């Protein structure tokens, strides 16, 4: 029995919306703050980890091209093979690629598994949500709509289920009726509401938010 709203930011599991400037790199962050959250679940402490380690680190090997784009699921591989990643204040984030620069010394997490969800399944994306934490999506932000988003819960008719902007999942609930996916983004406080943006949910997996779901753990 699921409830009926969750906000993983009223559990002490998400961290600061950060701004990604001028490189593509969602997916890093995307995959950063899924891991914050299960990092704050199994140790108490809450530490913003380093997209930049993902932008310069995880790259052709794991399908990923640093400010060109990537993939949660291949990041979170790289934090496997790699047995870790280090916090953002220790990598901190540059908005380009560099030579990698990981440093055991400053690890603060691991990850030992990603789960991958069904394409399009919003009700198992929901329990996920509900029960395991914030999770990693994939969302079609390719419309204007989108990044003038402000307030309410977004609804873009020409929205396709083909993704090319990672976010994050970090709860869902109504708003008067209207269900919605509460997501992080990391366009900065100045992107919707301080942030974070509500999208449709259960309207038929509207503009892909369940067609790539995927979190992290750490045994
Ligand atoms: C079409 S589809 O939706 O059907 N789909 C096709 C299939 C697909 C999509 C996504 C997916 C899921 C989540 C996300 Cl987030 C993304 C993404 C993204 C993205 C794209 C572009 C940008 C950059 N934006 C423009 C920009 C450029 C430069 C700068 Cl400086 C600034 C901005 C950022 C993020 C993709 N997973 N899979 C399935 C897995 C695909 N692989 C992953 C790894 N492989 C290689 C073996 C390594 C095999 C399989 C997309």
């Amino acid at each position: 029995i699921l409830p009926d709203s969750v906000d993983w930011r009223e559990k002490g599991c998400v961290t600061e919306v950060k701004y990604q400037g001028s490189c593509g790199a969602s997916w890093a962050f995307s995959a950063v703050g899924a891991l914050e959250a299960q990092l704050k679940l199994k140790t108490g402490k809450l530490v913003s980890l380093s997209a930049q380690n993902l932008v310069d680190c995880s790259t052709e090997k794991y399908g990923n091209k640093g400010c060109n784009g990537g993939f949660m699921t291949t990041a979170f591989q790289y934090i496997i093979d790699n047995k870790g990643i280090d916090s953002d204040a220790s990598y901190p984030y540059k908005a380009m690629d560099q030579k990698c620069q990981y440093d055991s010394k400053y690890r603060a997490a691991t990850c030992s598994k990603y789960t991958e969800l069904p394409y399009g399944r919003e009700d198992v994306l929901k329990e996920a949500v509900a029960n395991k934490g914030p999770v990693s999506v994939g969302v079609d932000a390719r419309h204007p709509s989108f990044f003038l988003y402000r307030s309410g819960v977004y609804y873009e008719p020409s929205c396709t289920q083909n993704v090319n902007h990672g976010v994050l999942v970090v709860g869902y609930g109504d708003l008067n009726g209207k269900e919605y996916w509460l997501v992080k983004n990391s366009w900065g406080h100045n992107f919707g509401e301080e942030g974070y943006i509500r999208m449709a949910r259960n309207k038929g997996n509207h503009c892909g938010i369940a067609s790539f779901p995927s979190y992290p753990e750490i045994l």
